[PDB]
């Protein structure tokens, strides 16, 4: 109903020769993106800590949250879109990302 | 707090119903596991993801790392894997301390 989140979980693996640097300044500038997305609420990342997917290699993990039943196409066509967008999506080697209402 | 996530596809051959069933068995482990903070799931809606890819999102809740081990070797949840484990082709498993 009203005021439920949708989010997106964004499942990373960079390629080997991008830096400590840029990582960071990645996460930094996707943080960033809740203060210019208007129906974008929330940003969270991290890194896995247990590395027990074998060899599907994964190490970091976003978290959007946006409000339900408003237009994100502003971020979609953003040049920092991990997927879609000019600046970053060159940095991972391997990328999934979902979109779904968290529920119970 | 620390969150324990599962990416999942399904088998082939498991019905709505099932993975209805997967997910309410799942989320009621909350009530037997003591480890356990909070449970959310979701479906994807990605249509690109739908043929082959994974399909659901479980997000799990904990104290600390420590405490979602204390989850992996509880009773309830190695008879959780023992039964369920069939319901699904593949999986990916992160755990992480969430940050901004």
């Amino acid at each position: 109903g009203p005021g439920m989140a949708v989010k997106h979980l964004i499942v990373l693996k960079f390629k080997d020769e991008i830096t400590e640097a840029q990582k960071e300044e990645f996460f930094k500038t996707y943080v960033n993106l809740v203060n210019i997305i208007p129906a974008m609420k929330d940003v969270y990342w991290g890194k896995d800590v247990t590395q027990k997917n074998k060899e599907e290699g994964y190490t970091h993990i976003v978290e959007v949250t946006f409000e339900s039943v408003e237009t994100i196409q502003d971020y979609i066509i953003h040049p920092a879109h991990v997927g879609f967008g000019d600046v970053y999506r060159s940095f991972w080697e391997k990328l999934l990302i979902f979109d779904y209402t968290p529920r119970k």
